[PDB]
């Protein structure tokens, strides 16, 4: 539950925003 962790901790998300 962090910046996005994109590619993480739930998957791929390009958008940290």
């Amino acid at each position: 539950k962090w910046c996005f962790r994109v590619c993480y901790r739930g998957i791929c998300y390009r958008r940290c925003r």
